[PDB]
């Protein structure tokens, strides 16, 4: 019975459409036309669906999926009823154990080619042509929350980017802040532990404002440049579009020559570096739990596809020792103004999965799986990084067959004389499962080293120490690098910063530790120490105003490529405005107000009062995407307010509390003929103020001050007139 | 090393504390003396900490914690490390699937108790004697959300109590509305999967308000009367301890003569009805996703232990067909004003786990499980959910040894011929393994059933008709219950309930479905149908405008038992205010203050512009609990601003925010001397209003006001100024 409704306005049109145009859908209903080796190899396990008889796993067909069997239509529900057990089973073995770390994260298809090649300084294949395609499946994701937990919490974000090169998968597993909390992988259990819900209650989720993470940080101050970057508004990005990604750790570049390059590994993310601000986040994580998942999903249904410009940081090994920090150190970055990001390949995230469970769910990265013309280095996090990745799946994907989940199957040839396990599907016929055999010549055959197409072969690093549980003296210095990017900051990022330990701090109900805290602080720099401190009424003591400042990096003190905003690299395309909609609206503004956007590839979003429809003064029939509590303010990039009758949401309070929100997390509000009387509303200026667009009409001039405005991303300067508002 | 800071202040009392005064700790050590007989089982697996050397699970003391073995302070780290090898997989494994619904919950350990022996009525030896005291372990969760998802979301709630008996466990597996969304087990899977997130890109998290589940609800109109409980207010307690329970279906006590009486289970909340208002529900998804479940552990520290009444609507074998609706249907409630709910024992939650995961994640609860003296019947929701709760934790708890787990642990004697299993703990000696046996002399063995201590038996019910998979014709009537709902609401409930559908409704991006559920309502009652269909731009038809309301249930049109606040049931014991300080606050409008809220069991919370202390008029030193935006008024149930130096946060925009916040979300504002210049931020007359407290001084009656509106929980009449005001 229950039907498609005869419009057939049930399915989403098949081509790239604006957030809010369409029902989002699967990927490849969505976009059939996108393709890639990996997403065609796939097409063995999709399963249709349209014009297919409803049945049981086993085939059969079932006549009656509205009731169970009984006896009698009031009876007991009978034991033979395998129809239904079968359904009810699946249903109660649907989930699988979520992440220990990174739960909570979206996943795109995509594909990567780098720009020349890179044969001088390495051999691995994916990076030896610039016409040789390579597909991705990339997954971006939070680390502390459940699977269920919220998109735009306070938290560092991973980068996954799994590669399936013609010589093995390459899963480089990264995150957007360019060093990680601690130096030695056997931490990462305290680490995760104090980051996480506290045990006795398991609270808070998402959070690391609480008594335990500042507990941790307190005693570990080589947790304190991450920390930094959690606390600024790194923290907090806009988008997974917008944001950094980094592998953190030094490895190496292997070329055929046999010489070995340092590199670490950077994504410049070509839509620009944007974040939040932490009201603003902190409520979206309310308004909508799933912002970032929604926005990444809905830019690629638009053809607003996520791009990433990978980059390496090279260090010649004779190289290796010569700054101020040691390269092995994860708690350490290295300066662009001493090693510059090398240009390498563009990423591009074109197609969302299928089902999410399947493909993201289920998808295994590790950083371990490497391929020839990579190598690893003695960095303490990444040798005890390598040991938990595969380890993991065993309980996570249920076992060692876990490569033969579909997202995760290698594209390239994969043939050993490793068998079974659970759910083994690989159907082996090679007589031997065991080399050296000759009851099937020795096949498959190991494979020299070589320039291309050769075996693995671990780059033969000179090894020379005694088995030590040790930490090594030169990462025992926590204070250069968290100064380093304290200065680096715009003034507005450092208030941000200081506002977020202040926050955080505040939620830390034993005093001690906040003071603790404080006083690691102050042998950062003494400004953000005070600034906190004055935050929680703590007063630093005489010792404390006389630590003695850390010493610059290398002699550098400041590098701007540490800051998000101080070197602009504002794109708007694929940003979002806010039209807030009346029911008499000035169609030639519309008119103007669409086209400009649409120029600039920006999306809108009809707001009103209500749902359902509005018609314009000369009879267009406008769709309300949403009401204004409905989407709020949160969610756009800045806000419209075309004319037209204006008596009509004047006196809305969700109308007014629209801009006073947007006003307050420095969005940029244009407002058109009788709209500029929602100024007294924003109890602010009466020329005007830079932030505030206005004219009689909107026209180009009009929008393309807007749009100017929105390309700096958020109006910094309106940060003194916000703590008087009261939003 | 010895980090605790000298002064013990790390360590929070062993004795009730009221929120937020102490760091809140695991149950055993924050209230030791607080004991049962399953608390007191579970010692054997209690674990300490202090004085104990670290050690790897095999025992092995631990000499650095720090480090990984590597060859040489900067080489590799060795497989020889034991020591990081066994920590790290301890931690990749520590993930077990989370519940299939119901994933997000939380726990506490209480008792039950009998008011007088019900053994007329049934055998069930828990409820055969008042001084039989039964210890409890009580889950509440939400349905949708993953185990990381948000508290204050709009949802079922979940209120599971599993009973320790001395003649077996006895799970009821209830929730906070009398009714469920199905009929028949059969669709349970299809209900959640359109209920939970998207298949595609999973979203939305904790959330009804999206195309599937709307989809969904339109084409099966027996879920219209769970829908209706959910768009009202029920759907956003203010607490597990503020809300009804119910075990739905209709269940069997059978007593020692044999006679089988129909039973309802219900729970009333002693501390009352009382829900959140959607905009402040949902904005708290965001300031703290974890609300409920640190409400309810904080009660129970402060000692303001949830206390429940269990309740039965007895209905006799011979009135089985007495009503308009079928007893066996779970999507039809039993009106109070028909069968009356007779009061039977109390539970009340005294205790917080020790471990969460250990305790509350590792639960398993399941309606299956009965005693002697209980029954099913052949309502078919509950029909099938007895073959799923025992199925689902072969995956969720690895086994089917999960009974050994501690907390799911009979307190009472287990003896059988079940063994082996993954996880095997108990050892049997028994030297058969089957019965019958001679060899061990048939031990253990079977007991016939009786008065007391006997066997299960289950009531020889007649069963009479064809092997069919057919919904009985008297389960065919969909709106009567839905409507007997809306017209025992108040007219704000009516309101709210209007704005849950139309909210929701918004959210669903196709149109034609939105129309679908507009025509359901329409089914229902005109007036709620016509209210959302204007909310919706949507118009109804004259043929929807003359849809013939349902019928009356059995002469009812209305019935206050249904309201959450048509009979008054105010408890204030356990709410908190919040304090807006100044920096020379009148203390002795601060002592009035405080020691009223004391008098009745009031929490508070003494807020400020930044942490720390501030001194009173008198030199009084105020310590600060947290600052305006840091401890939002959604947090709290009433507002009060102390007369001082108000200019001192006059024009402090989150201090204003606050009570714009309060104001809107209709609670109680009261403001003593100056603070009355905050009546201008709200919009108050000069004459006052209803809701808002306000006086000289806080001294007199302004606390005994003040008290009386929260009695009432929310300044209702307020409403119409809401709409308005942009907050
Ligand atoms: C020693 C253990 C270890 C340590 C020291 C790290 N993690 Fe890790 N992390 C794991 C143990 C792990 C894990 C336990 O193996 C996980 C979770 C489950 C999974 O599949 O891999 C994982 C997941 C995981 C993911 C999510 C993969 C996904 O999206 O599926 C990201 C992006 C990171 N990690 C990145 C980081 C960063 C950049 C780290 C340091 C630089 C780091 N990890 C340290
Ligand atoms: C046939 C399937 C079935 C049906 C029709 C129901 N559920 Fe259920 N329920 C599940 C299958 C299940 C489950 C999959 O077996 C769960 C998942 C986790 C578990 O242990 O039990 C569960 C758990 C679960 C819990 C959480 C126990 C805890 O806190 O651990 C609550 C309170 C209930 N549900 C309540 C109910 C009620 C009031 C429903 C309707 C009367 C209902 N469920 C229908």
């Amino acid at each position: 019975d229950s039907l498609a409704p005869e419009d057939g306005s049930h399915r989403p049109a098949a081509e790239p459409t604006p957030p809010g145009a369409q029902p989002t859908a699967p990927g490849s209903l969505k976009a059939p036309d996108t393709r890639n080796e990996k997403l065609n190899s796939l097409e063995d396990v999709r399963k249709g669906s349209e014009n297919y008889a409803l049945t049981t796993n086993q085939g059969v067909r079932i006549a009656d999926d509205q009731n169970s069997l009984r006896a009698g239509s009031r009876g007991p529900t009978l034991l033979e009823d395998f129809i239904l057990r079968e359904k009810i089973t699946h249903f109660d073995h649907e989930r699988i154990p979520e992440r220990i770390v990174h739960a909570r994260g979206s996943a795109a298809h995509g594909y990567f080619q780098p720009y020349k090649s890179l044969s001088d300084i390495t051999k691995a294949d994916f990076l030896s042509d610039p016409n040789k395609i390579t597909p991705v499946f990339v997954r971006f994701s939070t680390v502390q929350g459940g699977a269920g937990s919220a998109d735009t919490v306070r938290d560092i974000r991973g980068f996954a980017t799994k590669f399936y090169t013609e010589e093995g998968i390459f899963d480089l597993v990264g995150a957007n802040t360019p060093i990680f909390f601690i130096q030695d992988a056997h931490k990462f259990p305290d680490f995760v532990h104090a980051v996480k819900p506290e045990p006795h209650w398991a609270i808070p989720q998402g959070q690391s404002a609480h008594d335990t993470f500042w507990d941790y940080v307190s005693l570990q101050p080589e947790t304190l440049h991450n920390v930094m970057w959690a606390m600024s508004d790194r923290g907090i990005p806009r988008s997974y579009r917008t944001m950094e990604g980094f592998g953190i750790h030094t490895f190496r570049l292997i070329n055929a020559e046999g010489k070995a390059t340092f590199v670490r590994f950077h994504w410049k993310p070509l839509a620009g570096k944007a974040s939040l601000v932490w009201d603003e986040a902190q409520k979206l994580t309310g308004r909508d739990p799933d912002f970032h998942r929604r926005e990444l999903w809905e830019a690629i249904e638009a053809g607003d596809f996520p791009e990433y410009e990978l980059g390496f940081q090279l260090i010649p090994e004779e190289d290796e020792f010569k700054f101020d920090f040691d390269l092995l150190d994860p708690t350490k970055l290295i300066p662009e103004e001493l090693v510059p990001v090398q240009r390498v390949g563009k990423m591009v995230l074109n197609r969302n999965p299928d089902n999410f469970f399947a493909e993201n769910e289920q998808a295994a990265f590790h950083p371990g799986h490497i391929v020839p013309g990579l190598d690893f280095t003695n960095d303490p996090l990444l040798q005890g990084r390598l040991f938990s990745y595969t380890d993991t799946q065993i309980s996570r994907l249920g076992g060692p067959n876990f490569h033969e989940i579909p997202i995760n199957r290698p594209t390239c040839p994969y043939h050993n004389f490793q068998r079974d396990g659970m759910h083994r599907m690989g159907i082996d016929t090679n007589p031997a499962n065991y080399e050296p055999n000759s009851i099937n010549d020795n096949w498959p055959r190991e494979t020299p080293p070589g320039p291309k197409r050769g075996g693995f072969e671990s780059y033969q690093e000179r090894v020379e120490g005694n088995k030590v549980r040790e930490r090594s003296p030169s990462f025992g210095e926590y204070y250069s690098h968290p100064r380093l990017f304290w200065l680096s900051q715009t003034p507005f990022e450092q208030r941000h910063i200081v506002d977020g330990f202040s926050f955080e701090l505040s939620k830390v109900v034993r005093p001690y530790i906040r003071e603790r805290v404080v006083d690691q602080l102050a042998h950062i720099d003494l400004t953000l120490a005070q600034a906190v401190a004055k935050n929680l009424g703590i007063e630093l003591t005489d010792d404390q105003l006389n630590i003695t400042p850390p010493p610059d990096v290398n002699g550098l003190k400041k590098d701007p490529s540490l800051s998000l905003y101080a070197i602009p690299d504002g794109d708007v395309k694929g940003r979002v405005v806010a039209i807030l909609l009346n029911d008499e609206v000035r169609s030639a503004d519309l008119l103007a107000i669409l086209k400009a956007l649409k120029a600039k590839g920006v999306h809108a979003k009809l707001l009103y009062s209500r749902m359902g429809e509005v018609t314009a003064d000369d009879g267009t029939v406008l769709p309300i995407a949403a009401t204004f509590a409905g989407a709020p303010s949160l969610t756009v990039d800045a806000v419209i307010v075309p004319c037209g009758n204006i008596a009509d949401i004047a006196d809305n309070g969700d109308a007014n509390y629209y801009l006073m929100e947007a006003y307050k997390h420095l969005k940029p509000i244009a407002l058109a003929g009788d709209a500029r009387k929602f100024k007294a509303t924003i109890k602010i200026a009466d020329q005007g103020e830079e932030g505030i667009v206005e004219a009689d009409s909107a026209d180009g001039s009009f929008m393309d001050e807007l749009l100017t405005l929105m390309a700096a991303h958020r109006v910094w300067s309106r940060i003194p007139k916000i703590d008087k508002i009261p939003a």
